[PDB]
């Protein structure tokens, strides 16, 4: 178990001269600079760096390449002392040795979890992330799925990567208290007590100009998820003290509410614009309420 917190941080573009490394170095500053300015130095157990970034095909300019997850890890580990790693990792390119061998090098560089995941929409010999949650089970030992509690169906998927060998579900961005309507019924159908890994996402205003996070958890016809967009916009206009006071109701709804339930708890920290004071100022105040 991690009992961490964790703070997403986005590989940079490696498509300039340095293959991003300056812009990975400054990135790693600036989490030390927020987290000591906001009351959080030392805190961050954890970075989660995702192998995977969905691509919104109607945005009109395309991403960039990014830096590999542990090319990443490589540059910022230096500038973060006794910060561990966490990531997810596509394994639809690795057959059963690669994954063997990405493992072998992701545990020695200091990663404690790894989730699995699939790859974009809009981009094949290797493992199915389910089918690789079991294999070599020494090597990274948390073993991550991810956790849509909004989603059709997802009391089968989510027990299902449990029998699998899933020891932590990776919730996505929480904006209402679904998650504890859903781990009440999965703590009352099943044994399963997979740590979860509780994600909570800075809303900035830029939100309402730009709409990646509404786009980031859509689920057309869904709606508690059209609630949850409908929480984010509201956030989003909110003047910054407002929206902090909401973001850490919600906090405090979810972890009153889950916290009986009998999973283990980490807290996954989300600032999908980029990382900054306010976000931290909203971070500080939920991990000052309840902290695992």
């Amino acid at each position: 178990t991690l009992n961490t917190i964790a703070l997403q941080l986005v590989p940079p573009n490696s498509d300039g001269p340095d293959g991003g490394r300056e812009q990975a170095v400054e990135d790693a500053r600036k989490v030390l600079r927020c987290a000591a300015e906001t009351g959080l130095a030392g805190r961050i157990g954890h970075v989660m760096i995702p192998g995977m970034i969905e691509e919104d095909p109607d945005r009109p300019i395309p991403m960039k390449p990014k830096m590999d997850v542990l090319d990443f890890w490589t540059i910022i580990r230096p500038e973060l002392p006794g910060i561990r790693g966490l990531c997810t990792q596509v394994t639809a390119f690795l057959d059963e040795p690669a994954l063997r061998r990405r493992l072998g090098d992701l545990s020695a560089a200091g990663f404690d979890g790894i989730a699995f995941v699939g790859v974009p929409r809009t981009m094949g010999h290797g493992v199915a992330p389910t089918d690789a949650l079991s294999m070599f089970a020494d090597l990274v030992p948390n073993r991550g799925a991810i956790l849509i509690p909004t989603r059709d169906g997802e009391q089968g998927r989510f027990e299902f990567k449990c029998e699998r060998g899933a020891t932590y579900g990776m919730t996505q961005l929480l904006y209402s208290d679904a998650i504890v309507g859903f781990l009440r019924e999965f703590a009352r159908r099943t044994d399963h007590r997979p740590e979860i890994l509780l994600s909570f996402g800075f809303v900035p205003k830029l939100e309402a100009k730009v709409g990646l996070i509404n786009w980031l958890i859509q689920d057309p016809g869904n709606p508690a998820v059209a609630a949850e967009q409908e929480f984010v916009r509201r956030l989003a206009g909110l003047e910054p003290a407002d929206k902090r006071k909401l973001m850490v109701d919600l906090y405090k709804r979810v972890i009153d509410g889950v916290a009986d339930l009998g999973f283990p708890l980490s807290v996954h920290l989300e600032a999908t614009y980029g990382v900054s004071v306010p976000a931290f100022e909203t971070f500080a105040e939920m991990l000052a309420y309840w902290s695992p």
